[PDB]
């Protein structure tokens, strides 16, 4: 059947939709379709191109109130990529507290982690019951499932600036150095390449965690 209303969604609403590039873009909800127990949402992107999407592949164009966000919430967030920014899907790993200077920690679907503000988040409209089950990469999906279900039990390595450690990249161990710590994240310098990455302190990419 063709619907005009479904839960709090209404045909003609402005929304965000997931493109095949896996980045998220503004559009209009132009149709809602049922096939028995299934629902699909037809979106016209601001370029006139159209997709028929599942409810976990659309998000509201508004910032969620803090009482609606939990560890494990499915969100779209601002993803900082060199000098350019995209909207990309992730999972809430931490809500604001004194130790994180009142920020949200996001674990993005590609395995990147970053702190963001409430004004950098958008809630997915129809998340799955197990919110991690639409993460395409198997190793990223299994990590989130264990993290979210074990919380608040979170093994982490205590690190200090200047500490020499081994860090994983492309399946092997690299000589690296701790440059800075920010809450649950550490900035690692790869010593041969002379470039940095922000990594979660509970990641088995850090040899001390792995051991
Ligand atoms: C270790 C880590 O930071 C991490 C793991 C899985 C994932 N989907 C996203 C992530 O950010």
């Amino acid at each position: 059947e063709n619907l005009y209303f479904q839960g709090d969604l209404i045909v003609s609403m402005r929304i965000l939709g997931k493109k095949r590039t896996k980045t998220w873009h503004k559009g209009t909800l132009i149709a809602i379709q049922t096939v028995g127990p299934g629902k699909k949402y037809k979106v016209k992107f601001d370029n006139k191109g159209k997709s028929l999407l599942s409810g976990n592949h659309i998000a509201y164009d508004y910032h969620p109130p803090a009482d609606k966000l939990y560890v494990g919430s499915r969100v779209v967030a601002k993803y900082k990529d060199g000098n350019q920014v995209w909207l990309y899907a992730g999972i809430v790993a931490e809500t604001p507290n004194v130790k994180n200077k009142l920020r949200f920690l996001i674990f993005f679907d590609d395995g990147y982690a970053s702190y963001v503000t409430q004004s950098e988040l958008y809630p997915i409209c129809r998340p799955l019951k197990k919110t991690w089950e639409d993460i395409e990469d198997i190793s990223c999906r299994d990590f989130i499932e264990e993290y979210v279900t074990a919380y608040p039990n979170r093994p982490m390595v205590l690190l200090k600036s200047g500490q020499l450690i081994k860090t994983e990249w492309e399946g092997t161990w690299w000589k690296s150095r701790v440059e800075e710590v920010d809450g649950s994240l550490v900035r690692i310098l790869f010593l041969d390449d002379k470039r940095c990455e922000w990594i979660y302190r509970g990641s088995t990419r850090l040899e001390p965690m792995f051991s």
